[PDB]
């Protein structure tokens, strides 16, 4: 069957576009989703968003083994549904720095500057606190404060305050390089509200619009230079136009390599045959990395069992109560050498811990490598395009990451220590093992650092003349055409954010570069 586009990829970016371009109604829009209808209950709760990982909902990948690590693998959930991660993630609308933006300026130019962005981040946001948020008031993302904060995370905010991070007055994204805030939710009445919610569905009545569910992506038909559709298992998809991958910093890359697209010959070494030369495909791999500091608790702690019929009642009568909760419920920033400028640390605050030894009563603050300097990259496994690809992203393998990593764990450590939080907790919960000393720090870090769940950079934009670029400023992927890469792949440097924000930038972006408006 022909369309005018088809968009691989049923996520925050393909969500976002789907629903844009489809707004001519005299372009016929594909969007093929791997995964199905995002229907189970799990979705709409905030509280049980992780406990869709390891099922249908999510494609369960894993790094290989990392040096940096010992040796551990990490565990990758994605989202695997209509939404994608955005189905699938915690809820946090923390859209990064002003400055973010300078590399993406320096590798792609004026139009991916902050302020050519920033129409298109605000653009995508609706505000349903107070006045004096940065965040937009008109999009089709509903951005909410928490209606049932946990009471001990005023405590947090305030144990900040006395650590010298004051209350950020517009939340996250604002101009504050420093600073704490609860975390603004991607939610509505106390359930989320993803790019399924906001872009796809209200467009999924209109005639000019195919969502195709259950069907995974083998690769991109090439012919005579230009993308002319994709292959199913079954059938194949034709665009008259272009074809947009949307499949994310894995599905993106993975796709581009499977369809000859990368660096020749690791294809050929794959089983693959080379089509398009374009080394950067799968490279300069980026991700946030984060290191839980775990105490037990000395209050009662909801989280630790919010799916009780008290919290069921409430949650059903009001949306409100633990089950209206995210987890992550407030966030800092700083930098590790305490200088001003953009922060290269984040801290976020769960009243929870992952900690049988307490039976889960204990508080988090998760230490987050907001600019690592470690890099990795994908590649494929072999031509089997249902195999998955090898993810290896070098975590920790730049020894100032680990530094600075330390550099948090002691800020974390200053903050469980302050007057406000210190009463609420006694002792850390296995296997956090509380305070070591410095070179203890260090190995620590090394054996409990994981996946903060950004990653980034796979399909990376630059200018022609940039050897590893992927895609072009328009998006274009370099020596193809009609064939375009809109999700968080292109991102080139990872933000002092997290990246769902992004992903729908991106989309909202993309669709003004494919359809300009007017
Ligand atoms: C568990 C988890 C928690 C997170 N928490 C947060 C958070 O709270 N806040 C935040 O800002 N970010 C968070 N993130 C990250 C954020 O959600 C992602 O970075 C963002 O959603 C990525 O958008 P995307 O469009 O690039 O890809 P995705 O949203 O992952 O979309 C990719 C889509 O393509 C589909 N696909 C892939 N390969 C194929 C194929 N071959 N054929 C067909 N379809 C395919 C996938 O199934 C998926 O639906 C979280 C991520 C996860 C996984």
């Amino acid at each position: 069957t022909a369309f005018d586009y088809v968009i691989v990829g049923a996520g925050s970016a393909g969500c976002v576009l789907a629903a844009r371009l489809s707004e001519d109604p005299e372009v016929r829009v594909a969007l093929v989703e791997a995964g199905g209808a995002d229907t189970d209950r799990a979705v709409r709760i905030p509280a049980a968003a992780a406990h869709l990982f390891g099922t249908g909902y999510d494609w369960g990948y894993s790094t290989v083994p990392q040096a940096g690590l010992g040796g551990r693998e990490v565990y990758w959930p994605r989202g695997r549904t209509l939404g994608g991660s955005s189905s699938v993630n915690f809820l946090m609308w923390v859209p990064g720095h002003a400055e973010d933006y300078e590399p993406w300026a320096r590798a792609a130019g004026d139009l991916w500057s902050w302020d050519a962005v920033r129409p298109f981040l605000r653009g995508a946001e609706h505000w349903t606190g107070g006045p004096g948020a940065v965040y937009g008031t008109e999009g089709p993302l509903w951005i909410s404060p928490p209606r049932s904060p946990d009471p001990t995370t005023a405590r947090f905010l305030q144990a900040c305050g006395e650590a010298g991070l004051k209350e950020m007055t517009g939340g996250p994204g604002g101009p504050e390089h420093s600073g704490c805030a609860l975390t603004p939710l991607n939610e509505r009445n106390g359930a989320r509200w993803s790019a399924a919610d906001g872009y796809l569905r209200p467009a999924m009545d209109r005639g000019n619009l195919e969502v195709i569910t259950g069907e995974q992506v083998h690769r991109v038909l090439l012919e005579d230079g230009r993308a002319t559709g994709v292959e199913l298992a079954g059938r194949t998809l034709t665009a008259r136009r272009e074809v947009v991958l949307s499949a994310g910093t894995v599905g993106s890359a993975q796709l581009l390599m499977l369809s000859g697209i990368g660096d020749g010959p690791q294809l050929r070494a794959a089983g693959v045959e080379p089509r398009v030369q374009l080394p950067g495909v799968g490279r300069n791999l980026q991700d946030h990395v984060a290191v839980d500091v775990m105490m037990r608790a000395t209050v009662a702690v909801p989280l630790a069992d919010p799916d009780t019929p008290a919290n069921r009642e409430l949650y059903e009568r009001e949306r409100r109560g633990p089950l209206s909760s995210n987890i992550a419920e407030a966030v800092a920033f700083l930098r590790a050498d305490g200088g001003t400028g953009a922060p290269d640390l984040e801290l976020i605050w769960a009243p929870v811990a992952d900690s049988e030894a307490v039976g889960g009563q204990g508080l988090t603050i998760a230490v987050v490598l907001l600019q690592p300097d470690s890099r990795g990259g994908i590649t494929l496994a072999g031509a089997d395009p249902s195999a998955a690809p090898l993810i290896d992203p070098g975590y920790l393998g730049a020894e100032s990451d680990v530094r600075t990593l330390a550099a948090g764990v002691r800020f974390a450590e200053r903050l469980f220590a302050a007057e406000a939080l210190r009463g609420l907790v006694d002792g850390p919960a296995a296997p956090w093992p509380g305070p070591v000393g410095d070179d203890a720090l260090e190995r620590l870090v090394r054996e409990r650092a994981s996946t903060l769940f950004h990653p980034v950079g796979t399909c990376r934009m630059g200018r022609a003349g940039d050897e590893q670029a992927v895609v072009d400023p328009w998006l274009r992927v370099h020596g193809v055409e009609g064939l375009r890469v809109a999700d968080a792949s292109v991102i080139p440097r990872v933000p002092r954010g997290h990246t769902h924000a992004h992903a729908v930038m991106i989309g909202e972006r993309a669709a003004e570069l494919i359809r300009p408006a007017g």
